[PDB]
DNA sequence: TTGACTCTCTTAAGAGAGTCA
DNA sequence: TTGACTCTCTTAAGAGAGTCA
């Protein structure tokens, strides 16, 4: 809500509730040959979720807490960044899911970023294979690699140069 | 159905239309600190565009040819993989602009991949900076650096654990 | 046969808000 | 107040199809 104690309250509530999901383990590729550990705290797969939690799409909730008689809610994964800037150079601010476990709202596997940052770490090679970002990626990206092209740039005459 | 020879003559004409484009001369980022060139074909901004071409979009454009009295229309980056499968492991093939450069219309600057593949090529290093896409990326990607991450994985209690 | 417009849809990373009990 | 559902929207890389003259 709009008080800062009353955003605290929301955040330390959210990181009580989210403490008690399940915490499962998972061995990520790091870039470089290397594998790393993470532990993942997993939103239930259906209904209860957890207090203050409600899906409103297959792999999306909402966080939901009542402040002065009125409702306030919130994307599941965006409450631990309440008090930050909603936006930056002009675009929205997202969480980002460094774990890209869509299920996972451990606060130590997200942070804060444009969309087209948050898309890009898809593809990242990881922290031991050159990862440039400077919020640093917990791993490679799941998309990494060479791609599967199924036809290369190619014209038939000679109208076009490179 | 179209014949080969009524294919090849497709993409034989697009090729002649797109090679009267204006051609620009782009001074791009190759990774690792290099600079390169890259001459784009350019398709005008506003009507008319080419014998053929139409705009569906802001940044959407069709190729149309009328054969044996039957109307044929195909995404404008689409005709130089006609002879090409359209799918991959399951996947749509997506044509997809090595330069970044959507109004560019030059086949040499187009490959034929996934809508992920595609997309990833936002990120790349580039040729000189790391790229590992087997079909080479002809630059770095527009979105490749740091990024600017807002605020950075953090818990205000003692919850988690990475 | 051709040009210049119109509209809506896909994907996978993300979101807001309403209906009931 | 809290839970468990419903629906549609945003972005930026990509698409198909209709109307009229
Ligand atoms: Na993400
Ligand atoms: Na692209
Ligand atoms: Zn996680
Ligand atoms: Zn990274
Ligand atoms: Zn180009
Ligand atoms: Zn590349």
């Amino acid at each position: 809500a709009l008080t800062n104690a009353q955003i605290l309250a929301v955040i330390d509530s959210w990181e009580e509730t989210v403490g008690q999901f399940p915490v499962i383990t998972h061995h990520v590729p790091l870039g470089g040959g290397l594998q790393g550990t993470l532990h993942c705290y997993e939103i239930p797969l259906a209904a209860p979720y957890g207090v203050g939690f409600a899906k409103n799409g297959p792999t999306r909730w909402q966080y939901k807490r009542t402040i002065n008689q009125v409702v306030h809610r919130w994307g599941s994964h965006t409450v631990p960044f309440l008090l930050e800037p909603d936006n930056i150079n002009g675009k929205t601010c997202t969480a980002s899911a460094l774990c890209h476990n869509t299920r996972c709202h451990n606060p130590l596997h997200l942070c804060w970023e444009s969309l087209d940052d948050n898309k890009g770490r898809n593809w990242c090679p990881g922290p031991n294979g050159g990862c440039v970002h400077a919020v640093v990626c917990l791993r490679q990206g799941p998309l990494y690699g060479p791609g599967a092209t199924v036809a290369g740039p190619q014209q038939r005459g000679s109208h076009f140069v490179v």
